[PDB]
């Protein structure tokens, strides 16, 4: 009896960024409730200042990460307000029936709706828009998140020990595909609708023109770097809607991963590198080691390092000689 | 001494049904006895009516599934009529040695072989045709299928407890390569062998332009759908012969995945998508929760919904409110 | 008191095979010392005599795989001579902190350094040179190789049962993005310097014009094909810098399969083909079960038998009628 459980209401925060919740569940079920606004509006997404009409869940790409425990109730009220010109709708990966909430979320501009399911299944999991006929668009202009439902028990290791974070970041990986003219320069557009049939052509190529973190190159780097201390324990969500990834921290591991994001597997241990395909959202756990700078890269080098996918970490403390040392430094 | 094991014909049916098996083997081993004959044909494989000689065996795309258990015998009658003009053969990625059946079972039109093997690893593994000089040609014309090679006592889960599927469908995914003239219109030929070198241009691109499933935009939609009850567990097992995929089904999951296939390991819990890697069959356990239409897609939803990769599911039953809801219409 | 443990210098030997080691280890944790010396030379890539300004370590592509065990210490003193022309350093995935010791390894031309890490996690792992600013191209241009840490006690089963592997081969697979003019020829340079802009318009395109292993079409085969023997047990370490692979042993399987390469995690078990992540080094145990030709392929069959991604085993023994026979050759 739905109406007999305690209901909290959540104030959701801005990637990369993580609203506060509890690890190990503190009460018993409950409803927990969302609001999000959807928002089409301009962004600039790299240094030559190439400019998109993004389709955003409150204002970000990605999407702000919503938290809840298993067989919590989601509830969320979805709106659009009438500045915005397109129909759009959720669906939740997590969810289960009606094509993820799809099929009863379609809000033209001007309407509003809320959604209620169970959070069956424990594990990071993609959200995004996608409206009949016009999928990929919305998704590959920036509208999806992700929405980690927690064990009610917390997260375990690969023997059934607590692993415990000190620290959660929230990193939405975008590909998008910036309309070309015939010399390859990049097309601007006054609205959204203008854009379609030249989205279309260039999404078939299959070849993004730019690929980010938390919507722009850059972004996540310098005042906007990562931060954590030496013996922190940091779990790094990683959501790709459309297309694979393959995330890498220079410098580090992932001492415990969840490639494909469900916590009822055993993590993988060690990882270099994991691949994180195309719609889904994954977890790695590590416990930096070491001061300095880290970059968190897709470990395609050239998406990474030509098309924009690359952050950074900034991590204060001791250096440990016996991890690594400069024995001669370079010199003639 | 294989001359005392019982021998048993099996027909075969066009994807995406499954000829009749046992799940738990009834006899000891047997040698199973399949025949197909290899089809050149001419396919259209999207709306627009745009056409290619495809390259099947037994007239479909993918060629159909064969089921046998572990440490049966496979003794497969190939046949390449003379109203062919290719040379074919096939290779079983569930054999061991000579290419996996390929350096024996060359045939030229107007000939025959029959090849034996012992299929002593279980798990879902890809066929497909390869011969010397042309096997992406092949390949990419549609020439492959599936095997599973079922444990003699069943699936089972990650506690090694029976899993039982009361439905199995076969969903052969395809990436074709169109030859393209100079404005982006799709060539014609006469015959298979005037594309040759077309073909291989088309190929090197590494850009699919259409990727289906079971042989065209829409096969699996309308009065094709697949089909479920409330209830049901439905084992879906998919092919890839080329080019990884991840599939996803909208508004479920993956309950219990082997992602590579392989049945000795243990599955993959809840998973939202997994990825297939191109030259494997992966399958996916599910129990239908919730009555409607399902989309089942490759992920990269661009591949999905624009270059044809996109089926559906249609399931009847009844609605379970506690798994989801509209708690407010979508309104002004 | 590392001045107290024993050191072990260790001369490199030329991929595809592996310098001399013991699989469980016969002394303490030792400090394990290597010698690298930069080559930046001109390679041929192709059989049509395509060149390229390849940039290596020890002369090789990939570069040499180095064996160790967990915690040993690495020390490798890296030579960057004044005859090349540009700057270099290394990261190792192995390594932890300072960007895997790129941070401490920069070297001009005339320059050498000596860095130490403690190998303190047991798997394969990728090292490759990424340079501020350049990271891709030195990596695209054969900047590469693998590193494997051993267990102590050597690599076990699911079960935890030893596995001993009879032979060891290194293939490092390798991306090639070759500038070409206007028409789709390839273009030529002087030095590596002159490659640089036509260099990252041609990675932009995320579309290789070839993908090799040991550094050209066809090096894996002939006279240097790789050799085993019926009964003998295979370890076949593969790296790949900067793009998804999927190896595949055609004839075969990989029985015991790392394909993210780390050794505290089960292997996978009879794969037909596995996903190795760029950025990733993975292994797989075969035993060979029949004699003859195998090739060893990348299984997107395009990039292998297009763009050059097959190599092959020449296995000799007694073949099993058991496990495959022709029962009636191809005829009329
Ligand atoms: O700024 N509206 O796309
Ligand atoms: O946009 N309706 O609240
Ligand atoms: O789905 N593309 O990685
Ligand atoms: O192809 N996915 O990076
Ligand atoms: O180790 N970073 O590419
Ligand atoms: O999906 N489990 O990482
Ligand atoms: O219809 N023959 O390709
Ligand atoms: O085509 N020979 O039966
Ligand atoms: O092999 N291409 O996913
Ligand atoms: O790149 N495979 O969809
Ligand atoms: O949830 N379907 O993309
Ligand atoms: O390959 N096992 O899913
Ligand atoms: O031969 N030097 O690139
Ligand atoms: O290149 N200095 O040894
Ligand atoms: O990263 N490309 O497979
Ligand atoms: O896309 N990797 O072959
Ligand atoms: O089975 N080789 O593609
Ligand atoms: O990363 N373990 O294969
Ligand atoms: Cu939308
Ligand atoms: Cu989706
Ligand atoms: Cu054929
Ligand atoms: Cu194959
Ligand atoms: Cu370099
Ligand atoms: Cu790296």
């Amino acid at each position: 009896d739905i109406s007999t459980l305690p209901r909290v209401k959540v104030d959701l925060v801005k990637p990369p960024f993580v609203h506060a919740h509890d690890q190990v569940a503190k009460t018993g079920p409950r409803v927990v409730e969302f609001t999000m606004t959807i928002e089409e509006k301009k962004l600039v997404i790299d240094r030559e200042g190439t400019e998109i009409h993004a389709m955003t869940f409150n204002g970000s790409v990605p999407g702000p990460l919503m938290v809840v425990h298993e067989n919590d109730y989601v509830e969320l009220r979805l709106i659009n307000p009438d500045t915005n010109t397109l129909l759009h709708n959720i669906d939740f990966h997590a969810a289960t029936g009606a094509l993820g909430g799809g099929a009863l979320t379609q809000v033209n501009p001007g309407e509003e709706t809320t959604l209620r399911f169970k959070a069956t299944k424990p594990g990071v999991f993609v959200y995004h828009c996608a409206p009949e006929g016009m999928v990929p668009w919305h998704v590959t202009s920036g509208m999806n998140g992700a929405i980690m439902v927690l064990p009610r028990d917390g997260l375990k290791d690969e023997k059934g020990q607590p692993l415990t974070y000190d620290k959660i970041y929230y990193v939405g990986e975008q590909d998008f595909y910036v309309p070309k003219d015939e010399a390859g320069n990049y097309k601007k557009y006054e609205t959204p609708g203008e854009a379609y049939e030249d989205a279309v052509k260039a999404m078939r190529t299959l070849t993004p023109t730019h690929i980010v973190f938390n919507g722009a190159v850059g972004a996540l780097t310098g005042d906007h770097a990562l931060t954590a201390a030496v013996g922190e324990r940091v779990l790094v969500v990683h959501s790709q809607a459309n297309r694979d990834t393959r995330p890498h921290l220079i410098g580090g591991h992932g001492d415990y991963v969840w490639a494909t994001g469900k916590f009822r597997n055993p993590p993988d241990l060690d990882q270099e590198t994991w691949l994180i395909p195309g719609g889904t959202a994954g977890a790695a756990f590590y416990t930096f080691r070491q001061p300095g700078v880290y970059a968190y890269v897709n470990h395609n080098l050239i998406e990474a390092f030509e098309l924009g996918a690359a952050g950074h970490f900034k991590v204060t403390g001791e250096w440990n000689d016996d991890l690594m040392t400069s024995v001669v430094k370079p010199a003639s």
